[PDB]
């Protein structure tokens, strides 16, 4: 495919030529990648009876781990739909953090010949695979470590640790086998940073391990500062908003975007954030039931007007997705013109403090409430100084920007997407209405 | 200012103003409207557990009576659903005619200040309260009778004889202390008429008293007749469609349309009227587009089967719209009939009911036409002008009777198809981005 190896999901609606180079998760477990052994499936959501439809027929009788973090009734429902299923296990990780849930999307399988991790952004069912725009990363096929044969299997973004470690937090049986697979693997091969959030609230050292402050840790050892790098926009783009403060100064423009910003060890920048106006989901291609998952509600909306001026419509003509409503989550550095980015970032985390983390005790404890995961493309792991922009999603130096730049500004009637509200004077796409409840 | 006490159930996500009015079943229930002693839950489906909730907190001990058919699995079901509730007993309504239930929907509720009767549309489900048009009258509250006083209680309309007769066709001894119960109380100002069906076979005097003979008899004599009456047309409008016959003259137009175009004491025919006929059900587009989708089709029960061997029915039936009521997304399991102007502007009665359109429910003649059969207990209130003092009554618009929906009915559009629950529909999603892939 591309050095990358970032893909986007396939879409239903669209023309062909906008999925030659796109991926759906059935080709994704294809037994052209590997002969299957085993796998584990992290997310949110889950609907195993449609999972196990999309791994090949041989493959379905293997065993299948899913990571999530359900509680109560939800767990039980969940367990139910496993029921059936004898191979399939279930790992409920924790939250002991108030409103936390599991957020990261990840795939973890095991082959006869090797060992592929996939981070991606979709839920476990069909709806997210049918027509949003997802973000998928494919690891090579990582081969075994010669058996009796000693080798850290390491490369020079630490992926293989930083995935063990990741793994480490959840601190379950379950994922105690998983880590020793890796161990046994050669991952040496991975070119993009690991990115990560676990629930907990970090002091010291541990404050750089995830969430925002990891980010930054990251773009300060191996990103550089370029010349008026104050004029390099920062882009976020995500698919639900969090309670972000009272004005921007509160955390957004404060200590995020100053991770954000952040670029070498040394040493008024423009923030675009890129989130569906209320237009953009009427028309989808799903119209606005397309809404459903993108969970901004009003009461949380209500109290942070201030954030909306930052707002610019979804917009993906280069891929030809503006119809199909953004479920992945991306961050990145353009350059002033937009040519090219001094990074990029693909991850299940949204704009809120509980999926980057908000600093408490003075500044002096990192509070995370989830987990989340993504993978960070740094021109350096590339033997680059920056990426230039392929506007049409020179192969080994041309990112896939899966969606337009620069970003359109939210016109003045435009709104941003309130999925708890109804909209009742115009109809979407299928000629109807959103009522919610 | 509503002297008919008829009205719809609340729907979630309409404007405020089309709730304003409505009442839902925790309103019914509310110690706002008695103090309760006990109740009987007339009903074809329940979820008790649900229902149980909806009585005020202080009145969920009081007894409670399910009057059902249920039989066999479905039974076990339900007397499983209540085992955990003390207070509630089980009356098992007899269906000893294949095919028949009890869908009569009716609340019985006895109060410290005396008893209301409280006759809907609704099962015992939070779905059918939740984004449905339902209906609902609601009795005025009948004061005790004095011990020592000797009084009928009755109305000019005979509705406690009639509510007596009605529970009586039981034979259960539950709805026996029932009907002592009514048998108490002061009735005397209900102002509209009991049309019931009971599963039976009716000849000689019975032969009025069910069904759309039932009708029939109320019409002929308690409705005046006028001139041009063969250009008042005759509404139907129901959730679920029965089979009818291999055309129009087998059951529809013949028997059924004779009873409901009855008017007076009086007959002319002889080269004059030749009634029209609007049939009211929701087309797979209407239910498409509904508050619920799809799954509201799940209450609109008419059958790939049943259909396709009628399908000269379909070109009676009309969209559902109720904009009069902001309820054209509230897809209609309430049940009405009525007998409006040729203008619409009016009406010469009304009925709302737990009568859908189908033999089994009002009755089909059988025996050289001198017996009645009737598989199903159904229960409603007819409205009639002289009841009211009135020798017609107006019709309350969008732009006098609170008609549920807009007048006059459109006719299905070329493209429209009637909602039939068994098949798939996967041209286009419904308001909740799901297709309907039945059974």
């Amino acid at each position: 495919g591309n050095p990358f190896q970032f893909y986007l999901t396939r879409v239903s609606g669209v023309k062909p030529k906008y999925n030659s180079g796109a991926l759906h998760i059935k080709d994704i477990l294809s037994p052209l990648f590997g002969t299957l052994v085993s796998s584990a499936q992290f997310n949110y959501c889950f609907d195993v009876d449609w999972l196990v439809k999309q791994y090949p027929p041989e493959f379905r009788k293997k065993p299948i781990l899913l990571v999530h973090g359900d509680k109560r009734e939800a767990k039980a429902h969940l367990h139910a739909q496993a029921k059936p299923y004898e191979n399939i296990s279930l790992c409920q990780a924790k939250l002991d953090i108030a409103f936390g849930t599991h957020h990261t999307k990840m795939m973890l399988l095991l082959y006869e010949e090797g060992l592929r991790v996939v981070i991606h952004t979709s839920n476990l069912i069909h709806a997210d695979w049918h027509q949003k725009t997802q973000g998928i990363w494919l690891s090579p096929l990582y081969p075994r470590i010669a058996d009796g044969t000693h080798k850290s299997g390491e490369s020079p973004t630490h992926f293989k640790a930083d995935l063990i470690s990741y793994l480490m937090a959840y601190n379950a049986p379950s994922l105690k086998e998983w880590i020793d697979v890796i161990h046994k693997h050669d991952l040496s091969e991975t070119n993009v940073y690991l990115i990560g959030s676990t629930p907990g609230r970090f002091q010291g050292s541990q404050k750089d391990n995830w969430g925002h402050f990891r980010l930054k840790k990251l773009l300060k050892d191996h990103a550089s500062s370029m010349p008026n790098a104050e004029s390099w926009p920062v882009v976020g783009q995500f698919s639900s908003v969090g309670s972000l403060g009272a004005d921007e100064s509160k955390w957004l423009c404060s200590e995020f975007k100053e991770s954000m910003l952040t670029l070498g060890k040394e040493s008024s920048v423009p923030l675009y954030l890129i989130y569906p106006s209320v237009e953009n989901v009427r028309t989808s291609l799903e119209g606005y039931p397309a809404g459903g998952s993108l969970p901004y509600s009003i009461q949380t909306a209500e109290k942070q007007n201030w954030l909306h001026s930052y707002f610019h419509k979804w917009s993906a003509e280069t891929s030809g997705r503006s119809n199909a409503m953004p479920h992945i989550k991306t961050y990145m550095r353009p350059s002033p013109d937009f040519s090219k980015i001094a990074w990029f970032l693909v991850t299940s985390a949204n704009l809120s403090k509980a999926a980057w983390g908000a600093l408490e005790k003075n500044g002096t404890q990192l509070m995370i409430r989830s987990y989340e995961l993504g993978v960070l493309f740094l021109p350096s792991a590339f033997g680059l100084d920056s990426f230039k922009v392929k506007q049409k999603f020179e192969p080994m130096a041309t990112f896939p920007v899966p969606y337009d730049l620069p970003p359109e500004l939210y016109g003045s009637k435009d709104r941003p997407w309130i999925w708890n509200i109804p909209y009742v004077k115009a109809p979407d796409t299928h000629g109807n209405m959103w009522v919610p409840s």
